């Protein structure tokens, strides 16, 4: 048995990127940037958590059919940083992450987990910075950590 994830202090968000280059850059330098409202959502979650548990980011490239890994948020959002470092030159800001897990996990392994906060749509049908309820997040993390 593996009962690790079945902890009650953490928040988990889907990260959806159009750009494979951004993913590579994120892994290399341990940074990310979302949209304006996405950054705001993540920033509120990180500040409200106050170190008492992780903010997890589940990364997936739009159209790829799989998730590509997991990172933990490691800083609040700095909104005034060098522009043009990402795919689209109009992302504003930057925060630190630590990539915790880098591998492809097909959507088939996850489509049966549904998000009651998103009309019961499959977690694999989520938009950028969709938050995942903790009880569903535990199931997602378990499947990702044990896919071979
Ligand atoms: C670097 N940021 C991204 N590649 C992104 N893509 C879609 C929504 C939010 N962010």
């Amino acid at each position: 048995e593996n009962l690790y994830f079945q902890m009650k202090h953490g928040r988990v968000f889907i990260i959806k990127s159009y750009s494979e280059d951004d993913i590579h850059r994120s892994i290399k330098y341990n940074i990310w940037c979302s949209t304006e409202h996405g950054n705001k959502r993540l920033d509120a979650a990180y500040r409200s958590m106050n170190g008492k548990g992780p903010v997890y980011l589940l990364f997936s490239v739009n159209g790829s059919g799989h998730f590509c890994g997991v990172a933990e948020m490691k800083s609040a959002v700095d909104y005034n940083t060098c522009a043009g470092v990402w795919s689209q030159d109009k992302w504003k800001g930057r925060f630190d992450v630590r990539w915790i897990f880098v591998k492809d996990v097909p959507n088939s392994q996850l489509r049966h987990i549904r998000l009651e906060n998103n009309e019961n749509k499959p977690v694999t049908n989520s938009r950028d910075t969709q938050e995942v309820p903790l009880e569903k997040a535990k199931q997602v993390l378990k499947i990702i950590a044990s896919y071979k």
